[PDB]
């Protein structure tokens, strides 16, 4: 019934007014018919009543409703992009003197926010290995306020054992807020909230929008954390425009058919790479032998199309250019989760720099791929040709 | 030549590509043709080269260029709304242990951000009377990092003596960052940067957009503060979508003809109110006898259409409803700076609550008006009828 | 009450705004019916503002249609993809093989081409008349004349019709003719066409209504007599405009008053300056005494927009033309007008003579058409002055 | 290479994207010319993809036009405000008084009305033929037959033409006829019309290309022979579509492959289930054996979309109809289709007979047209099953 949910989520007549999709209500000013009306709207300003553009319009309400039902939360807070969702969700719960524990495989910008912004506000941050599991207790402090997860990890794709981590945290620091950047799973392939996680964050910019033409971040919360996140993010003036909210709801409608193709094509490519002479290792959660594959197998209900692989040799600058500059279908660009295929290379030294309190375990050049909606055989042919360029 | 500047600001062929207005480039992913291309874009990521959607696209660049030339700054940082611009600009420069000095007539949400968010991060905030001038030195501390101004003040409209305040601050704490919420002047009726102010903030949501259908905040900085504000706001993931950037640039084109009508109509209404039997006081910067009128006369080059007046009596709930609920042209709504006229009432007790370390000097109900683009005589007739309702 | 108040409020009812200041944008082809009863009700009111199908429109279109009827005083408003579509389809809606169309020879070129290239092959004939013919238009009327098409001021040359004289003359001879007017220059508000006995007022909303040169749309406001026929025949031709463009047009109306006033003020100042210039032969501005039809404009219009033209004393050659046009700093060369920026275009006498059917032009020098935008007028005059220097 | 790869890359050249993944949105009427030389160059290439005027298009439109020509293999692509406009204007572009139009009697109703209500008054006659006439179409040809209009599968009843037989028969008799097809059901990619000798392939992009029921647009992809005439005559009629809609249509193409595959898979499963149901008289699905023209579909198409119909054994009365239609939880009643959601509409035999000119219908029970969206198929079957229970 997921497909059925995706097609219907948030589409009440109150929002569509007769149309299939919700209407787009662009507004800062929202008019009150009377003093009585104004008083009522005021009282329900954080409860879906038209009050002020910063709180949202019918278009935003429709998206919030859809996200809460898809991820099973009490509320949904909207942001300008995924990076704003991460930074502001963390900021909403911290206080001078707190400690933040974050996975060392977290998205680089998330790490930078902690080391460059939080540090000057009297908050300390330490990091942990993605596969630590129950041993995370060794990193917990009396003042640990937030435990930040990201599974699979950025670039390297390690999958956490969430159940083990959550149980350990609750036993030591019950009051801690556990958050996860659930972008890779598009919030649906891993129901973070069903695992005891408090806040599920997404760079909707990725798979939810699915066409690389809009930026937006979402944070779906359980009942315990909703109010504080909502009100604090509001004091920071966080919101997203009505048109982007519309575009995101629209992207949900094809999320099912898209994820299924991404899953099928990426796995086929992964298995092919796994048997290629020039490849040292394939980092795909759905592929046996990948770090944390056992957990992906147990906790996820599917896979998206982003993964990486390690070459047997470390390419030099000339080789890198020759390899990358001549692809016919894969394009070099940041971001992912769109309809087209992308390729990016990372030298071992680059990764080591962004793995705080951790160590890298490979020496060849790492290639990150996003498998789009093109014919998988055309993509394999392109990759095959690329290897020949560096043979 | 202001009118000429408004029509041409930011419209280089690089952004328009043959059209009158800049193109709308919606994007998260921006493609690099080669490794050499990627390296170059990386190097100029904060210098107008296409790199990643969060940094901006051609559409954002065009708006940033227009704002810098209109306000005379070194750079322009974009935000989701005016409240985000205020909160994030302050956050970009503070550190645990700092002190923030803010006018007590500041926009309520700005005050709340300081008292509810900054307080928990070890930053203290104290407030000052708008008309203090050179005596502000009595409030300066060794750790005063930011001095926040808003002229005219929200609701009550007091105008600061900016030159006196800036000279005093520089003489005592040279390193302080002086900011001003320059929304009422739409950034053009008061050239904040020419007065020694470091950052000029605007809720572009107001007069720049001018049609009440988009939300966006802007911060134009001098050379001294640009880099820190730009990079720190970036770590917080602040940005605005491409379509809203387009809409804001579009609003600039009619800013001149709009402000001129708002100025003419609001003054006529103000002078009429000033002579009405039921009115105790009129708070319009351009009207003699208004608090700080001497400074408006000296430092501003015009007026917009927002102002307030105080009735001789304090209306009770029944009277309030009867007065407000029966207007034919004025509508009750938050926000302003649009093409239509708006009305809001505030009881003396309500204002006193939002005037920290200050005291109110009126006892009648205060009415805030935004004079739109309707025929001024029709608006006066509507007001006249309203008074008769409470006689 | 007054025009400015009407522009700010037209079409903005709660049913369309739903609490916001502007109408909501309802993008749709499919419109859902809750029950068979609802579908029945919708079908019966499909042309009366009830949600039925995207081609008929959504709340966004209904809001604009209401705003337009209010502003121009019509019974109904039909929407098209652009002004040219409004012209071609409005004419087509009323003709049959064997009919005759009488059009002013100063009509917008594309409108003329529609008649001579398309209508001609469907058995419809077109003849032309001089803009200042007045009551003498009776001489061009035929028993099969179905449509009399006006355009005042005329395209490029700006001649103003004596509409009252024309309408009365046509009605005395062919009572049931359909009189239409391309009322784009007046933006539908500076000349109230329907108050003068005209049946259909057409506008390229693309110009002043949108006012920012970033959207295309055509409108046709009809009286009670012609509404149903135009609406239904345009519908069979699949004519419609997208929801977002309807929203942007409604939005343009809000500043139409303040914009037109500035366009009026600035263009007249530029016209008067040009009138006293040594290199200028004549200025064609409706508001300027001596201009063709000036007394009619003075009598029938309530204002002026910013488009006009002037004739140079000399006919520039290719080299002079490039040197003049290529070096302007504020004025740009482009088609269309009615936006916030100033534009300039040049036409040689021979170009104009070719598009003035059954008529003679009255000038020999190069004609320059100017659109005066919202820039500072003194900066504009300076740019023009520098232009004259490149020609002396 | 393969279809999926083409859909992802079609029209996405750097000239249109400028570094982004999708084409930029260039909203405009006015397009600025830097010099007289530039204006000259633009004028000469105004119909060859050079920026000239908004009515001709901007970079956004050019990108879509290129994508469409690539996908359908044509020389050019003409854009319209909606599918109905594409049909009406494409026919109008090629006719003159005295011509004859031969159209399938299963044509979309609005297309039929255009011919009988508009064309008739311009001296053009229209006759009709049965969808399965095949090579016998020669019997309906006249010396003045200018256009043969096909639609396969037919609207509502879904009959599939034997196109190869029809085209060859027409060409043997009237070599220079213009053969057109409303190729909306196949989304232009499931049946390559131009490869079969058809001159113009028309689509209501409003359906599957947009795929989300929130934009309206019509496209006409022509062969080299008919391109200039269709392009120029549609231009004189002021036909165009806005930049934002062009962008949204290009965007729709990217997921067309994954969407159509799901629509194909789900509708066939629903069709087979319906085929074995006690209350179902017959299922009209092109992919189902026994359906009219099934062997032609099997032979000429490369897939199926999600729209089809079925006939109930009984003809429901008003009470039964409401009880059946009003109580569906997943299927909604609405016009249009090709979106992500499932729709349902009912038609009585007498309704259909009225829109089947010079033909006889072959059923007596109530006909239900279904659009199978992207919802879980088992949930859809359950909703339908509950529907049958309200009728037993």
């Amino acid at each position: 019934k997921l497909d059925t949910q995706l097609v219907n989520a948030g589409r009440s007549k109150k929002y569509t007014l007769g149309a299939v999709n919700s209407v787009i209500q662009r507004a800062s000013s929202l008019v009150f018919d009377s003093v009585e009306a104004k008083k009522h709207a005021t009282r329900n300003r954080a409860n879906g009543e038209l009050f002020y553009g910063r709180r949202g319009t019918l278009t935003h309400f429709s998206l919030q409703q859809a996200m809460c039902e898809l991820e099973g939360g009490a509320g949904c807070v909207l942001f300008p992009c995924g990076a704003a969702a991460v930074a502001n969700s963390i900021l909403a719960f911290i206080e001078q003197g707190d400690h933040v524990l974050m996975t060392n495989t977290a998205y680089e910008p998330s790490q930078d926010f902690c080391s460059k912004i939080l540090s000057k506000l009297g908050v300390t941050t330490s990091w942990f290995d993605p596969l630590i599991g129950a041993d995370i207790v060794k990193h917990l402090q009396p003042n640990t306020k937030i435990v930040f997860l990201e599974s699979p990890g950025s670039i390297t794709m390690e999958v956490h054992d969430v159940p083990a981590i959550v149980a350990a945290v609750r036993s030591v620091v019950p009051d801690a807020i556990i958050m996860i950047d659930n972008t890779w799973a598009a919030g649906v392939l891993f129901k973070a909230l069903d695992f005891g996680i408090d806040v599920s964050i997404q760079a909707a910019t990725k798979y939810l929008v699915g066409h690389s033409d809009a930026m937006i971040g979402t944070a779906v919360c359980n009942a315990r954390c909703w109010e504080q996140l909502r009100e604090n993010a509001y004091l920071m003036g966080q919101m997203v425009d009505a048109d982007t909210a519309y575009i995101t709801s629209r992207g949900l409608r094809t999320l099912g058919v898209r994820l299924r193709q991404h899953h099928e094509s990426s796995l086929k490519v992964a298995e092919w790479l796994a048997e290629h002479p020039q490849v040292a290792r394939v980092n795909h959660p759905a592929l046996p032998g990948s770090k944390g594959h056992e957990f992906w197998k147990r906790d996820f209900t599917g896979s998206s199309g982003l993964f990486s692989f390690v070459l047997k040799k470390k390419l030099n600058n000339e080789e890198l250019a020759n390899y990358l500059d001549n692809f016919s279908l894969f394009s070099m660009a940041y971001s992912w989760g769109g309809y087209e295929s992308l390729i990016l290379a990372n030298q071992p030294e680059h990764i080591a720099a962004i793995r705080p309190q951790g160590e890298i375990d490979f020496s060849g050049t790492l290639i990150r791929l996003h498998i789009g909606l093109e014919d998988v055989d055309d993509l394999i042919a392109d990759l095959d040709a690329g290897f020949a360029r560096i043979v």
